[PDB]
């Protein structure tokens, strides 16, 4: 049993990037022993990420060898550290490398690189991987030197065919017992075998298995370009997130806070904007020490932006509007925006905000700045589906694609902290990264690729981690597809796409309230039941909307209501059909009105069906009252929809076989009777003003 | 002017037969002076309504003008009396004789009978009646006695012969001064002028008019075979019936009665017979001074009469029963009943009542036998309609025909009592006519004519006046004609042939009290009213019916009720449908049910449609109750229709949102509650017993 005190891990690292601190936290998950050289030194190996190259670290190497050209009782494990994860403890590598009954076992893999000539030198393998890779190898101390001492080429020159060359000289691969790991029985590399590798769970760590060769590997190398797969196992082994212990990194369980730089962007029409920028108002971090910078691309956004302004001038420490007489592209604006902190020292943090994504969270900036990440966006989701605002893999084009454990992500099954390749929406950006590791001006521009993914590239490129937390709940993206802004009020039509941003807005706040109980509902009249159904925006853009529309009812006009033996009894109004509004209302009955009818009256069952949908319009000087009649419904709906007093004297409904009359009804808050045999009824005349009501004859 | 006082009217009777007393009245209303020749004698003049004859009168005449043969002071007017009314007073008489200038005025008629080849003899008159009629004449007692004088002929010889052959005698015409009335300023004789006769209306009084020569004649002879048009003119002419006088011998304003023979006739099915049967219990008359007689002819009606025997035996002073056994024609029933009368001299009256004949007026006997008469029918008439139990007129073919007043009679505009030629269904004669002057067996029977016609025929042919009462409202006739025996209760069909009746056996005693208003309709839950609507017998019958059928609802069986978003809340009923009633039981629903649901709920209308009626079933050993549920209705009707306790143990209705219980159900009431939405219900279990109950889903 080789002792573990006798293993030295060495590694070459010229920056502690992410890559190789991610290392070096799975090295110290293990009890490794690390030896890192060429800190702080330049990189003078050449582009490795584009071609061949790496020698300088073979001359490290080689200097640092000298010391143990003698030591027997070592053995030595080189690796790099940028895209190297260990998966497997010292004591079982040790294990493995002595059955290898090897001197020196480089590890191997599918391609041989980078002269694919040598291929026909190698031993023939039977199934495993043939030849040799230079990105992880051990063995004894004093054949490891052997090999890096006759190293006398340029900082440029590629280190992995130096050690290529050896091990193809059949006279020295036999005089030191030079293997190649075939089998992935200790090293694994990705590169080309991605199909072989899968994560294997326990209760507090995780590895991987190569289901090929049926093996443990102790390393993972994500050689070439397998960097963001490597990115994605990284997120797990060891210790990253485990089915027990939870995510290994992230804060979990969470004096003058860092200044920000707030950029919201307005690229396209999107719904609910008044709410969004009144939002930028409740999120919890000090006014004073963020900077507000919004671009707006759309002249249908500019009296929203308007009459926002005053209060966020007011409210932040520095308001920026570029408007779109700036003609600026989508690209350009966040160029600029980052830039403007990037150009600031006193930014310490750039966090950028779409006008689409709903902040719930409103400790969301706090919450990111913790995180202590370079880049981190927080996990936004459309509501109900799997759509949000990150991505968890790339197809070889660099598109979209479902990674392995997106829906888990989504679905917050596995919570942390994830390192993937794409974000989009919201993120918060260190404003030193943005100083010292992407200073160009042309982060999202500079190509005809898409601008939010030309950002990400941009740090993929810079070996810079695009972090995502759905360790809390932050908040959700609203549909943006399809919004028809063709209306007074375009957000009155959102009741589809939007649903739970319609209902905040439109249905009445103590609704729900009513509907689990709690004495809200009254009945003013025997079976006549009175409950709010909705807000006060909703009722003052359905009058406008149909004040806008204008066309009212005149004489010659029908509806469905019975009175003496006939259905002459019309009213001034507008149907929502002449308006467009019928598929939208009738959405509102099935999800608010049905529910609430069935409660109040038990045993009774709705699809809440209405063929006559309605908005009646009292006045003094054309049409102030409603002779006695019945309805031509099972119930009916009626919603006052402004105010007794201040928009109008007069009486409303009154009930003639009870002599109960509902005389001063509430804005937003709906009538609920029956229509047949015993409710004739009447509405009273309005004697100054203006009247609104809103009738649904449902079950007809 | 001739004093009245001068004036003798002569006439010839043998007998003081109601036509003479017809005569004598219309006589001493003007205060005409008659003298009456022949009183007591017997008629010797051969058969005059046959053939010719009538010399006894001139024979008579003869004899009598011996003692005026000198007197040319004296007017005397000769008249028949059996078929002669005066209508105008002997002033005006006078006044038209003398303007007339003649001597010896005759009446003229427009046959020359009885030799028809003297018409060539008769001078030439231009649009006037042409020939002599010895019927009426006026003229001075010695012109008169110059021409009577001159008989000597047999007395069957015919008079008119006698008067003609001496007025076409020219030179005897010329002596005496001669002539005939052509344009009947005095006389009118009817036969062969009906169409120019019309009677002409005073205050207090009525006259005829000849329309053909516009005048006011003073005596109405019905010579021939028009003495029924005579009979009509009687009714009026010239006291008989006016405008502000009314009748003028009926009595108009209301110690042992006579004893009478009752004899009732059951001829065909008829319906409501044991309604009938218990009427005779309650007519207003002593019972021990009646003898009852009824012939059933249907073995149909059998079970009917033995339920009422005991009670009609210990009630009336002696019973007979004639069965279907005996195997009587009508006529032979009729004319058995009459002579049973007829041969006993303690009956008094007869009393002819047939089954179809309701008496409302209890005291119709009575009335009856105040009048008087030989002969006396109460007008009944068909609810709602014109037929009724008399003719006005005769055909040529003495068939049915609609006389003038026919309809203002039925329709009571005139009231009285009136001289008819047909009466039927109810009459009362008096026993003496029977002995002395219909003393034959023969009455309904002895031709192929309907018995009905024959006995009225008879009665015509002896110059017995029919007389028919409309003074007061005596009662109605039932409709038999397509009377379905083909149930096991006839009855209960018979809510369109008779509805009042069917009412009053049926309907609930106190229903058309509740429907005024009196406080009986009450209200046991919120909406649900309560208010008696079938009769113990309805309800009995009702459920009887349907034990006869005694298909009831099994599984797989389907209803239209609503419960938990489904319609599989079946009972075990019996649908209207199956046994053929429901168009009967809809007619109970527009008539009874739709105006009392108006009344509890209003401003709703209804014309009570409804598919689903049927009667429900519970009992424990099958299905005792029905779960919460709602109907496929406006309203629903819930009608019990047997007793709790005495026939059930177990509750009724249960309305879940009221928690409201109907636990003592009254047989025969109804519940009104309305079927959707609002009164969620449950039928509670019959614990005990059998509950039966009727239920319509009314406007679904
Ligand atoms: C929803 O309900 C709350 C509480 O039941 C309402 O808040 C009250 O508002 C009135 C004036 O409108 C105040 O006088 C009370 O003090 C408030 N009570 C509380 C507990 O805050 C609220 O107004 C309701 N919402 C709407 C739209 O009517
Ligand atoms: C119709 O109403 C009358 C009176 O309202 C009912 O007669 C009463 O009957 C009860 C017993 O059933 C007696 O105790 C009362 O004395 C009666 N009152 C009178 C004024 O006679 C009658 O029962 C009702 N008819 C039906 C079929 O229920
Ligand atoms: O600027 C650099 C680039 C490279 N490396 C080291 O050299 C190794 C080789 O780089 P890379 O993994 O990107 O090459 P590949 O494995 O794809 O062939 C990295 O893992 C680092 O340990 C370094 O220290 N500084
Ligand atoms: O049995 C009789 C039949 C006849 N008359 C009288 O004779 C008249 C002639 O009879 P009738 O009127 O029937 O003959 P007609 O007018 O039809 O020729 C009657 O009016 C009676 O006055 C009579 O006294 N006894
Ligand atoms: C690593 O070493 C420390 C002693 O410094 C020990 O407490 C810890 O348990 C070791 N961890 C493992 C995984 O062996
Ligand atoms: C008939 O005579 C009486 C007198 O006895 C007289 O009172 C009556 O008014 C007279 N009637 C007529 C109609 O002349
Ligand atoms: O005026 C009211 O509140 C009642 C109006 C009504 O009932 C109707 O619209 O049919
Ligand atoms: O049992 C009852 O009285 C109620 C029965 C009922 O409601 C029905 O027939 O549908
Ligand atoms: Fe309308
Ligand atoms: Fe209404
Ligand atoms: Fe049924
Ligand atoms: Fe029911
Ligand atoms: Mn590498
Ligand atoms: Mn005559």
């Amino acid at each position: 049993p080789v002792n573990p005190e006798k293993l030295l891990v060495i590694t070459v690292a010229t920056a502690e990037t992410e890559g190789y601190l991610r290392f070096l936290r799975s090295a110290e998950f293990f009890n490794y022993t690390v030896r890192t050289l060429g800190l702080g030194e330049e990189w003078r190996g050449g582009d490795v990420a584009r071609t061949v190259g790496g020698g300088q670290k073979v001359r490290w190497l080689k200097k640092e060898m000298e010391k143990y050209a003698d030591r027997e009782d070592m053995i030595i494990m080189f690796v790099d550290s940028y895209d190297v994860i260990l998966a497997g403890s010292p004591t079982e590598l040790l294990k493995k490398f002595v059955q290898s009954g090897s001197r020196l076992l480089f590890s191997a893999e599918s391609f041989c690189w980078p002269e694919w000539g040598l291929a026909e030198q190698y031993p023939e393998v039977g199934t495993g991987k043939r030849f040799l890779n230079s990105g992880g190898f051990i063995g004894f101390a004093t054949t490891i030197h052997q090999i890096v001492r006759q190293w006398k080429y340029k900082d440029d020159d590629d280190d992995q065919l130096f050690y290529t060359r050896l091990y193809l000289d059949p006279g020295l691969r036999e005089k030191l017992s030079l293997n190649l790991d075939h089998k992935s029985r200790i090293f694994q590399n990705l590169n080309g075998a991605l199909d072989e590798v899968v994560l294997k769970f326990d209760r507090n760590r995780v590895r991987i298995r190569n289901v090929a060769y049926d093996t443990l590997p102790i390393v993972v190398h994500g050689n070439g370009p397998t960097k963001l797969q490597l990115n994605y196992l990284g997120n797990y082994v060891p210790n990253g997130w485990t089915p027990e212990g939870g995510c290994g990194f992230c804060n979990q369980d969470r004096q003058p806070p860092p200044r920000v730089f707030l950029a919201v962007f307005v690229e396209q029409p999107t719904p609910f904007l008044p709410r969004f920028l009144q939002r930028l108002l409740l999120l919890d971090y000090p006014p004073d020490r963020v900077t507000l910078f919004l671009h707006n691309n759309e002249v249908f956004h500019e009296p929203h932006i308007a009459d926002s302004w005053p209060q966020l001038q007011d409210h932040f420490s520095a308001v920026k509007l570029v408007g779109p007489e700036e003609a600026l592209s989508p690209g350009e604006a966040r160029d600029m925006a980052m830039d403007l902190c990037r150009q600031d020292p006193e930014c310490e943090f750039y966090f950028s905000l779409d006008a689409d994504a709903v902040l719930t969270n409103l400790q969301t900036l706090r919450i990111l700045i913790e995180e202590n990440r370079k880049v981190i966006a927080p996990m936004l989701s459309r509501h109900g589906k799997l759509w949000s605002n990150f991505w968890g893999a790339l197809s070889p084009d660099e598109y979209y694609a479902r990674s392995e454990d997106y829906v888990e992500l989504v679905q917050r099954k596995r919570v942390g902290v994830w390192n993937v390749p794409y974000i989009s929406q919201a993120y918060v950006i260190r404003g030193d990264t943005l100083r010292m590791e992407l200073p160009q001006r042309d982060v999202f521009s500079g190509s005809d690729t898409d601008p939010d993914m030309a950002f990400c590239k941009s740090f993929r490129d810079k070996g810079i981690f695009l972090h995502l937390s759905n360790q809390h709940e932050f908040g959700r993206l609203l549909a943006t597809s399809r919004y028809d802004t063709e209306h007074l009020h375009p957000d009155l039509w959102q009741i589809f796409d939007n649903p739970v941003d319609w209902k905040e807005q439109y249905i009445h706040e103590n609704y729900s309230r009513a509907l689990e109980g709690e004495g809200i509902v009254e009945q003013p009249c025997p079976d006549v039941y009175w409950f709010p159904l909705l807000s006060e925006q909703m009722c003052d853009e359905l009058v406008a909307e149909m004040e806008h529309y204008g066309q009212w009812s005149g004489g010659r006009h029908e509806d469905s209501r019975l009175a003496g033996g006939y259905e002459n009894v019309p009213t001034v109004d507008i149907h929502m059909k002449q308006v467009g509004y019928e598929d939208q209302w009738l959405q509102l009955l099935r999800t608010y009105v049905g529910p609430m009818t069935e409660s109040l009256f038990p045993g009774y069952h709705t699809k809440a069906r209405a063929v006559m949908n309605f908005v009646v319009r009292y006045r003094p000087d054309e049409q102030p009252s409603l002779r006695p009649h019945h309805d031509s419904s099972t119930f009916t709906l009626n919603v006052a929809l402004n105010h007794k007093g201040l928009d109008y004297e007069g009486g409303g409904c009154r009930f003639l076989r009870y002599d109960c009359v509902i005389s001063s009804p509430r804005k937003g808050w709906a009538l609920l009777h029956p229509g047949r045999l015993t409710h004739y009824h009447e509405g009273l005349p309005t004697t100054w003003g203006t009247r609104y009501i809103m009738v649904s004859f449902v079950d007809p």
